[PDB]
């Protein structure tokens, strides 16, 4: 039989491996991993043509229904990054909102030393970016879709490595990478006093995380559908989720 899974990007790393891990047991039966964005992987799903869908953040209100089931695969944490020069330990929401924003232009305003920042972004099409700007409230609506609000100053670069030699090379720097990303060459900062640590994220005291979740019909779906649910959610799968970074809840 087949499986679809349709959605986020995000969470189709870590899917792509726990697929060839359940079809190792399953040999026929194919999970076929289909990585087109949260929004159309929910779409999919509510056509009936996806067996499961994936997100990389919440439902809102107008895409929650009442059959539609959702379990939490795991959590993603952002950190925030500076030059190991910079003085700098904490980051306020309203500190890094105001500096993605241009409001805030050196560090001097928020704890640092007198220089100007170079706010560093990912691009356009990048998962993090996108959540990073959720999560902060940096995007604008227009019309009817959300346009990105940071400062078109800000620059960009393509890569967690990318953003960390950036950072690691320039004073002034300011930048987002994957918690498990996080080296020696960058200094990851708090955020509202929280230290970005997978326990904090576990136990929401670090706020800078976004949440893998599985949606699915949990009544009206077929067997193959139930059994890899089900594997989702039992240890060989979360040992893997782990040891890839990712974080129970
Ligand atoms: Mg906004």
């Amino acid at each position: 039989s087949e499986i679809t899974i349709s959605g986020s990007t995000s969470v189709a790393r870590i899917m792509d491996v726990l697929a060839e891990k359940y079809n190792q047991q399953h040999p026929e039966t194919y999970v076929a991993v289909q990585g087109v964005g949260s929004t159309a992987g929910i779409s999919l799903l509510k056509k009936g043509v996806a067996d499961i869908a994936m997100t990389s953040r919440y439902l809102t209100e107008s895409e929650a229904q009442n059959t539609l089931h959702t379990f939490t695969l795991a959590f993603d944490g952002l950190a925030i990054v500076v030059n190991q020069a910079n003085p700098v330990t904490n980051l306020t929401r309203e500190q890094l909102y105001g500096i993605y924003k241009g409001q805030i232009t050196n560090w001097k305003q928020v704890g640092g030393n007198d220089q100007k920042i170079a706010v560093v972004t990912r691009e356009a099409s990048s998962g993090t970016r996108y959540s990073f700007e959720s999560l902060m409230g940096l995007t604008k609506t227009v019309k009817d879709r959300e346009v990105s609000d940071v400062a078109p100053t800000a620059l960009v670069v393509n890569s967690n490595s990318m953003m960390k030699t950036l950072v690691n090379h320039n004073t002034q720097a300011v930048g987002f990478i994957s918690i498990g990303s996080v080296d020696k060459s960058v200094k990851a900062i708090q955020f509202e006093k929280a230290d970005p640590t997978s326990d904090n994220i576990a136990k929401h005291t670090y706020q800078l995380s976004r949440p893998f979740l599985i949606l699915h019909y949990s009544d009206n779906a077929d067997e193959q559908t139930k059994e890899f649910i089900a594997f989702l959610k039992s240890e060989s799968a979360k040992k893997l989720i782990v040891e890839y970074g990712y974080i129970m809840p």
